[PDB]
């Protein structure tokens, strides 16, 4: 038993991380097959970033301006392309450690593991969620660009995030692996802000199911409620509305604990109305919302890769 | 910027996880060179665990009783010995993925990454601290035995933990890689007690420095205190006493923020006495204590 914020094993992704140097700039790249993916502002000087013309900057660059190093090895670039906000550099060598992989674009509320990297070396791994405002509450210093987020399906690595920049209040923004930003953000050093963030309700319900499975039950109440009554309250407290699709996703957890989803919604309703009164749930004094219903099932059943 | 509970990359340890089968029982092993390490209760039946005599139970096992699978391929066991609470199985194949490694016994308050495994296959990775009562707060199901905790020093993997059992309160107990338990626990299915846990004060101060570095400053004050003043306060709240050595460990953080270790202690004392007034620090409503002063320096300066 117990319940922890848990990241996927990073081994498969570590084997794809490389260093990309263009000029003075040094950041991280993702080496899959004979293509290396990295953020396109690697071609930028600190002056360029205030308002870059990427198309102009890139055409001026030749293949030999891009240094790709995979540990001790040095990869020879034989092609460079730009797709949205990522540079694609073709290399003379296919990554022999390329795992089974997809490129996916996740919806808000879905979680993933981030492998934080600097100079192409993995530094650490942690778990995060795509916030409803399309930011992620991460941990990134200068030089972390190109660190990627991923999910693992048995042996297939679904890459969903590449890191680019930090927004006001210390939140983070980036792209899918096709270079399209999550949210209304641009890779320019200009005034941007994320927008009001909301709590991921279906994940809070999943986390409450993790608690019950682990013995924390003091919050279960005798009441119940309709889906529309719950959502009326939840939007009052800046919680995302619960949809019928969210109810079905919670089915497995509902059938394990014999607690109807709408019964659990009533417990949550009272938690937002009467506060937690200094009490804790699975050790936390706040309601946790970065566990998906799938995360909870995985951790409580022992799924492996 | 930002601050997260962060684990070491688990790749080097993934290549050392094998499945160990002995009769009906299955659990995880750690394959280093031509040796596999696993908890010794892999030799117990359902009944044996209530009161095992491991010497006698092992005497009735043979090398051919132990089936080690590494991915698909089965390994050949050619020798076995018992070192305290772990079995050491010699195999006919050195692990070609063996990293540079050492075995260490960690102190309370130190942190490490756990690679949680089932049937020799990794399930997930998370960070935890050795509690002062020599338990850890983990996530462990049946079959998780033989999962290991570890730190990475550049390229060397320091193994410090192998998981054995779960205690009544849902916390978890295990051994170092020589098989000596952390704490006063035994590998037997009988009611056991962890004892009173305390807060790792020097880690809480490290977390507060992480907060100040990340712009969350509302808890700072120009108040002061002595180490004896603070420690007299801290013990009332079940906080481990702060030593001068802890003050020396916190030095790099103090110098990076320009806040004396003891000014920060005066802020922690104020926090324990007055609560948080519903405030949060780094988005947390409670004081976090599983970040060491080294962890904070690493994450906030990018090692
Ligand atoms: C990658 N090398 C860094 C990683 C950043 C820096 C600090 N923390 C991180 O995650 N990325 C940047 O330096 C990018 C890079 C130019 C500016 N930038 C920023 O992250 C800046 N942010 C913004 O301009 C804002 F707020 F709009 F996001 C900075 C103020 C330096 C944090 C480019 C191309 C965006
Ligand atoms: C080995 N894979 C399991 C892992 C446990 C089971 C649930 N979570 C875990 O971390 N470990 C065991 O089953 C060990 C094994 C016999 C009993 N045991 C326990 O963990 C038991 N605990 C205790 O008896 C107590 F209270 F002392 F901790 C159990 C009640 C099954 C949790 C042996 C040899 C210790």
């Amino acid at each position: 038993s117990g319940f922890r914020k848990m990241a996927f094993p990073s081994g498969k992704v570590e084997g794809c991380m490389v260093q990309v140097i263009c000029g003075t700039t040094t950041l991280n790249g993702l080496w899959l097959d004979d293509v290396v993916y990295c953020p396109r502002h690697v071609i930028c000087t600190s002056e360029d970033m205030l308002n870059p013309n990427y198309e102009d900057l890139l055409i001026r660059k030749s293949n030999h301006n891009f240094l790709v190093q995979a540990g001790n090895v040095q990869l020879r670039v034989i092609g460079h392309s730009m797709q949205n906000c990522v540079l694609k550099l073709k290399v003379d060598t296919a990554n022999p450690k390329t795992p089974k992989y997809k490129f996916v674009r996740i919806q808000p509320g879905q979680t993933f593991s981030v492998l934080a990297c600097y100079n192409g070396s993995p530094s650490g791994v942690y778990q995060c969620a795509m916030r409803p405002n399309f930011t992620i509450k991460g941990s990134f210093l200068n030089g972390s660009c190109g660190s990627v987020g991923f999910n693992i399906d048995y042996d297939c690595v679904s890459f969903c995030y590449m890191h680019h920049m930090e927004l006001p209040t210390g939140v983070h923004a980036g792209t899918d692996l096709e270079g399209n930003f999550y949210g209304p953000f641009v890779d320019r050093q200009t005034a941007q802000a994320a927008g009001t963030d909301t709590t991921i309700t279906v994940n809070v319900l999943a986390w409450l199911y993790a608690a019950v499975i682990n013995g924390d039950r003091w919050f279960l109440n005798r009441f119940t409620t309709t889906l529309n009554d719950f959502n009326l309250v939840a939007m009052k407290y800046n919680y995302e509305p619960l949809t019928q699709d969210h109810v079905d996703i919670l089915g497995p957890l509902s059938a394990q604990t014999g607690i109807a989803v709408l019964d659990m919604c009533a417990s949550l309703k009272e938690l937002l109305q009467n506060g937690m009164n200094g009490r804790t749930i699975l050790g936390s004094a706040l309601l946790e919302d970065e566990f998906t219903p799938f995360d909870v099932v995985r951790q409580c059943s022992g799924v492996t890769f």
